[PDB]
């Protein structure tokens, strides 16, 4: 899972890697959902919708360290989980990463 996530990882674009199944990677959906992102700039990225699912986070694992669901991903640079993302939503850093970038309107 090399080209994968790379091709859709890109600056000033958030995609989120999540297991539709465990409740923390919904709520990442649940909060990136409110987030007035650009136009087709945020996404979910089902690893179980296609297939090698170990071989992504064994990629995630490499790419950021953590193979946790969710695994987000503000342009090329990662932010952590969804009790990473939040920690950034209420604490302001998260749109600030967005903004940097412009990724948000
Ligand atoms: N709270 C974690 C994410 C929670 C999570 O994803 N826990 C389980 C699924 S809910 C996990 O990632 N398991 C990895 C596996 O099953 O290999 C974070 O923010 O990093």
């Amino acid at each position: 899972a090399q080209e994968f996530v790379n091709s859709k990882i890109q600056p000033g674009k958030v995609v989120v890697f999540i297991k539709p199944t465990c409740p923390y990677s919904r709520r990442a959906q649940e909060i990136l959902s409110q987030l007035p992102i650009k136009q087709g700039l945020l996404e979910f990225v089902d690893i179980t919708a296609t297939n090698h699912t170990n071989e992504i986070q064994d990629y995630l694992q490499q790419l950021t360290g953590a193979r946790t669901v969710p695994r987000v991903f503000i342009g090329k640079d990662s932010i952590g989980g969804s009790s990473d993302l939040v920690s950034l939503q209420q604490s302001g850093e998260l749109l600030t990463r967005l903004k940097q970038i412009g990724a948000l309107q």
